[PDB]
């Protein structure tokens, strides 16, 4: 794909590799695009909370924060394939532009109603001051979406142990990637299985939402799929593509809660994004 949005005034656009950038911890999806005309450029992170009797609370801050033209030769970097295809598909007033992705902010999570997450976007416009008023008309603005892919780190196997008749329950996969799907290995009337997502909001107002993924009541072996087609997102509800927003390193979390009509156990494990096929 290529991601552009022009501007109300037409009168510049910018591009975009893709609109999911993934922190890997060692390394991370930097920002290089191309921008079409001095012009500045940013990232917003917006906090939300609620909705304009109770609380309503929005905070944006700039992250990072640069001119873009012309290209002063320090924040001059190297230029991405993208990038050098693109700047040959277009003009010599097509500029190429670089953030490195904002790691030690927030992933991008969306919890559904108190409505409440965290947003970012690429911001970038004509002035003549960095922190001159930034209009609708020479502002472009493409909204990204940034996430956290956190693979090392084992310690594997789920598996919790109790005795009143002893309960040992292991789960297959001590992490598992949205769209895959739970085993839980019950090797002790009625048995429930459940998946709770714990979502703790610190955005003024400090909540914890305990919420039920999914669930069966029926050694023994049972399965689960902790997905969201069966709540705290990864996104906005509108795109198809949003999931369930992942195990945070809002703090999002999961567990297993497995009660035996009672006998009781509660598990963890971490959840990761989808797994994909682009990395680097
Ligand atoms: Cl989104």
């Amino acid at each position: 794909k290529v991601y552009k949005k022009a501007s109300p005034n037409g009168k510049l656009t910018t591009y975009l590799a893709k609109r999911d950038y993934y922190d890997h911890k060692e390394w991370q999806d930097n920002i290089d695009g191309v921008c079409v005309v001095k012009v500045f450029g940013l990232i917003v992170v917006a906090f939300r909370y609620g909705r304009e009797m109770g609380v309503s609370f929005r905070k944006d801050f700039a992250v990072k924060q640069m001119q873009i033209y012309p290209p002063l030769e320090e924040n001059q970097r190297p230029l991405t394939k993208l990038q050098a295809k693109l700047l040959n598909k277009l003009g010599e007033n097509a500029v190429p532009f670089h953030y490195d992705l904002p790691t030690n902010t927030p992933d991008t999570v969306c919890i559904q109603p108190a409505p409440c997450g965290v947003d970012y976007q690429v911001t970038t416009y004509v002035s003549q001051n960095m922190d001159d008023k930034i209009h609708k008309r020479n502002s472009v603005s493409l909204s990204i979406r940034k996430l956290s892919y956190f693979e090392f780190g084992s310690d594997e196997q789920p598996r919790g142990e109790i005795s009143k008749m002893k309960l040992e329950c292991t789960l297959d996969k001590a992490r598992y990637y949205s769209g895959e799907s739970m085993n839980i290995s019950v090797c002790v009337k009625r048995i429930k299985i459940q998946i709770i997502q714990l979502a703790d909001i610190c955005l003024y107002e400090t909540v914890t939402y305990k919420s039920v993924v999914t669930e069966l009541e029926t050694c023994q072996v049972y399965k689960l799929r902790p997905v969201l087609e069966v709540l705290a997102l990864n996104g906005k509800v509108k795109y198809e593509d949003t999931m369930l927003a992942a195990s945070t390193e809002v703090v999002v979390s999961y567990k297993v809660r497995i009660k035996m009509t009672d006998m009781l156990l509660e598990v963890p494990f971490k959840l990761c994004p989808a797994r994909l096929k682009g990395r680097l």
